[PDB]
C-alpha cells in the first residue's frame, strides 16, 4: 500500500504552492518522510517533472551536520574544543562565512552555520575518507525510483580533489544530490545513526538500514541542530511553536532550501523544501523555504497527533 498520507500531501501542496507564488518562483518541491521508517508521506512538485528526484542541487549548509557528526563520531573533535574560525584562502580561493567569527566551539559552528569551522573539521580526514563518507550517505548512488529523468547525483573521484575542493564540499558546494537523496541522508540523524532506504510502500516495522554514526553521536548532533532554529541561529524562520526543531537553511538564479526534523529528541517527521529561482521577497533558504517548512512541519505534527513538548506562545 502507498505510503503517502493524503492529509500531509494536501498540506505540502498547499504550502508549497503559496510559497512559489509569493516568491514568484519558477518551481518548487517538498518531501516529507517518516523519520523512523523512511516511508514517503508526501512528495509534492509544481507542475512538470518530479523535481524531487530529477533535479541535482548543491546542498549548501544542509550538508554541514553530517561533517560535524563525522568528526565527532571519529573522535577528531569534541564539544569542548574552540576552533579558530577566521576566513582563509587555499591558493587563490577564499573560504569564508557570512560573518567573521574569531572562534567558535562545535555548537557555535552548527548554530551559525560556519563554512570555516566545517571545512576545518573536514580537513582532519583524508580525501578518500570523506569521499567514502559522502558515498555512504547516498551521494552519487541512484535511488531507482522509476521516475523519468532521475539523477544519481554528482560525487567526483577523490583522486581528483584539490584541498580547496574538499573544503567547499564540506559546506555543500561541488557535490550534488536530489532533494529526495538529501531527505534520505537526514534519516541517519533522525533514526539514531542508521541510514534508512526510503519507501513508497507502507512499512509495518522500520526496515533494515545501515549504521553511519554511533547512536550517541546522532543524538548529540540532533541536540546541536536545535540551536539553529532558536534565537541566534541561522534557521529561526523554521521554528515551530511548542517543539524543538533541528534544521538547516541552504542556498545555491538561486535554489532556496530548508530541511529539518521534529521533535528533535525523538523525531517523527523530516520535512525538506526547495524553491527554484525565487524572484520576489527574498532568495535565501531561510527567508524563502523556512516559512513553508514551518507550516508543513507544524501541520504534519498536528495531523500525526504528536503533542507539543514545550509551551505554546501564540
Amino acid at each position: 500500500a502507498l505510503s503517502l498520507d493524503q492529509r500531509i500531501q494536501t498540506l505540502a501542496y498547499e504550502e508549497l504552492n503559496k510559497a512559489v507564488e509569493y516568491h514568484q518562483a519558477k518551481a518548487g518541491t517538498v518531501v516529507v518522510l517518516d523519520a523512523r521508517t523512511g516511508e514517503i508521506l508526501a512528495l509534492a512538485n509544481t507542475p512538470g517533472r518530479n523535481r524531487a528526484v530529477t533535479d541535482m542541487i548543491e546542498p549548501g549548509s544542509a550538508i554541514k551536520p553530517f561533517v560535524i557528526a563525522k568528526a565527532l563520531d571519529a573522535g577528531k573533535t569534541d564539544l569542548n574544543e574552540r576552533l579558530n574560525t577566521q576566513p582563509y584562502k587555499i591558493g587563490p580561493s577564499p573560504v569564508r562565512d557570512t560573518h567573521v567569527y574569531p572562534s567558535l566551539d562545535v555548537r557555535g559552528i552548527m548554530q551559525k552555520s560556519s563554512n570555516v569551522g566545517t571545512s576545518k573539521l573536514s580537513a582532519r580526514f583524508g580525501a578518500e575518507e570523506m569521499y567514502d563518507f559522502y558515498h555512504e550517505l547516498g551521494i552519487g548512488v541512484r535511488m531507482h525510483s522509476g521516475f523519468p529523468g532521475e539523477t544519481a547525483g554528482l560525487l567526483r573521484n577523490w583522486r581528483r580533489w584539490r584541498p580547496i575542493e574538499q573544503a567547499t564540499m564540506s559546506f555543500g558546494y561541488g557535490l550534488q544530490l536530489s532533494l529526495l537523496q538529501l531527505a534520505r541522508a537526514y534519516t541517519a540523524l533522525t533514526h539514531d545513526g542508521v541510514l534508512l532506504p526510503l519507501s513508497f510502500e507502507k512499512q509495518a516495522v522500520a526496515p533494515q538500514g545501515k549504521r553511519i554514526f554511533k547512536e550517541s553521536t546522532a543524538r548529540e548532533v540532533r541536540n546541536l541542530m536545535v540551536s539553529v532554529t532558536e534565537p541566534g541561529g541561522t534557521g529561526t524562520a523554521g521554528a515551530v511553536d511548542g517543539f524543538d526543531v533541528g534544521a538547516k537553511a541552504g542556498t545555491a538564479k538561486h535554489v532556496a532550501t530548508f530541511i529539518g526534523f521534529a521533535p528533535a529528541k525523538n523525531p517523527r517527521v523530516i520535512v525538506a523544501v526547495t524553491i527554484d529561482e525565487p524572484t520576489a521577497h527574498g532568495y535565501y533558504g531561510g527567508v524563502v523555504a523556512g516559512p513553508p517548512f514551518k507550516k508543513i512541519m507544524g501541520g504534519s505534527l498536528n495531523i500525526l497527533g504528536i503533542s507539543p513538548t514545550k509551551p505554546l506562545t501564540a
